[PDB]
């Protein structure tokens, strides 16, 4: 798969409004991954014994890595396919130290849709969602080879 021009200037119009506020997204995106999907915060041993939402809004750990997060993504999709130097420790991080299966990327990604249809509804109308869905297949789909390669799932 490969996204058009006029896809990624979606992806990077929405999310040149993420960076007004990484640390509020972030936290916004995080909080949603761990309420949809309360398994995933089992995976972060410094998060993992947050019992509500409260505390994790309040936490500056979680917020700090939101930041490390986003920014992370945000440089994968800035290279608009052209992603393999930054894939490479992501994705051996992922598979080897953190042991995060691709469904997790699948319900982070889910998360991300959510965070910005409710946050950014002036750019993220329907064709903008799609091509955040396909710029985040992509990096899935590249990470899931990376993985495989590096002897994960
Ligand atoms: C868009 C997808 C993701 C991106 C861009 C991303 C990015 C990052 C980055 C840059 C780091 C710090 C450097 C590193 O260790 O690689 C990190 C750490 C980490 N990530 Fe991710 N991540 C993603 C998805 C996930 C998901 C879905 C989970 C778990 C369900 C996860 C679990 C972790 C954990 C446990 C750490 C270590 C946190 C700590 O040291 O406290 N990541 N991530």
């Amino acid at each position: 798969m490969v996204l058009s021009e006029g896809e990624w200037q979606l992806v990077l119009h929405v999310w040149a409004k993420v960076e007004a506020d990484v640390a509020g997204h972030g936290q916004d995106i995080i909080i949603r991954l761990f309420k949809s999907h309360p398994e995933t915060l089992e995976k972060f041993d410094r998060f993992k014994h947050l019992k509500t939402e409260a505390e994790m809004k309040a936490s500056e750990d979680l917020k700090k890595g939101g930041v490390t997060a986003l920014t992370a993504l945000g440089a994968i999709l800035k290279k608009k396919g052209h992603h393999e130097a930054e894939l490479k420790p992501l994705a051996q991080s992922h598979a080897t130290k953190h042991k995060i299966p691709i469904k997790y990327l699948e319900f982070i990604s889910e998360a991300i849709i959510h965070v910005l249809h409710s946050r950014h509804p002036g750019n993220f109308g329907a064709d903008a969602q799609g091509a955040m869905n396909k710029a985040l297949e992509l990096f899935r789909k590249d990470i899931a080879a990376k993985y495989k390669e590096l002897g994960y799932q």
